[PDB]
């Protein structure tokens, strides 16, 4: 990978629109064709799910706007992982709206001081730096009104990466939901001068974590982590919601372990002195 084809892909594919949507009871996709953002209506004001680009905020605000939900009564935003694509509008929104910041508690360092871990003076991969009013660790609720979310520690793609849990209907049923936090390799340097300390067990640990999690739909910080786009193709009133797959987060887990295992191997064999 190349930090050159990280911004180009952030340039072109990930500020691209998309139309939002609702994508099971209380949760909403107001994201780009690229980076996926979630409404999450509460009985008490809305939860935001992640940010994207820093130049993409105002496009951002006016998909929320097209379902007819208010920037105003956003009362919580919550984030998978502090890289620029999800914080990008974080600071922004933050003031404008009064909401509190929810994150894990191994990014606060990353979102407050709006930088890359492990690559800090490279100011293209820097955003607004933003306060986080709590600090969640494994378990954790966030309660807003009548929505609680439950934390799940899942890092690797970063220190602090926090999927999220929660309940929705589908007719009268329950079915969980996660918002999975990412699990590439991406950017991050697994051996040498890793990214942060411990990095590669992280990974480890989360692919197992999320095989043996009971979740009947996917989300991700990414469109591609769950199929978006072709699951949205498919909606259509009366038939059944094309986004729950319960044994998806096992088949995605697999693909991202064996793609780590390249990319460390990829990795090691670039260490050696030539
Ligand atoms: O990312
Ligand atoms: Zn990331
Ligand atoms: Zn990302
Ligand atoms: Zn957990």
């Amino acid at each position: 990978q190349t930090i050159k084809d990280f911004l180009a892909v952030a340039m072109k594919k990930w500020t691209a629109p998309f139309e939002p949507f609702q994508l099971i009871d209380n949760i909403y996709y107001v994201g780009t064709d690229g980076i996926a953002v979630y409404v999450i209506k509460t009985s008490q004001g809305l939860i935001l799910m992640d940010t994207a680009m820093p130049q993409s905020t105002g496009m951002i605000k006016d998909n929320i706007a097209k379902l007819g939900f208010k920037v105003a009564d956003i009362k919580l935003i919550l984030n998978t992982h502090a890289h620029l694509d999800h914080t990008g509008g974080f600071a922004e929104i933050k003031k404008e709206t009064g909401a509190q910041l929810v994150a894990g508690e191994r990014d606060k360092p990353l979102l407050e001081g709006g930088y890359y871990p492990g690559d800090e003076k490279n100011e293209d991969l820097a955003f607004p730096a933003v306060k986080v009013d709590r600090a969640v660790k494994e378990g954790d609720r966030v309660t807003l009104g009548d929505t609680t979310l439950t934390a799940h520690a899942t890092p690797g793609h970063s220190p602090g990466c926090t999927s999220w849990e929660m309940t929705v209907k589908d007719g009268k049923e329950d079915r969980e939901v996660l918002f999975f936090c990412s699990g590439t390799v991406a950017l991050n340097r697994l051996v040498g001068q890793p990214t942060y300390a411990g990095i590669v067990d992280d990974y480890r640990a989360t692919f197992a974590k999320a095989k043996a999690m009971k979740i009947d739909v996917l989300l991700g910080p990414h469109p591609e982590v769950y199929g978006m786009q072709a699951k949205r193709a498919e909606m259509k009133d009366g038939a059944p919601n094309p986004f729950i797959k319960p044994g998806e987060l096992v088949t995605y887990a697999t693909s991202l372990s064996e793609d780590f295992d390249k990319q460390l191997a990829k990795q090691t064999a670039a260490l050696e002195k030539k």
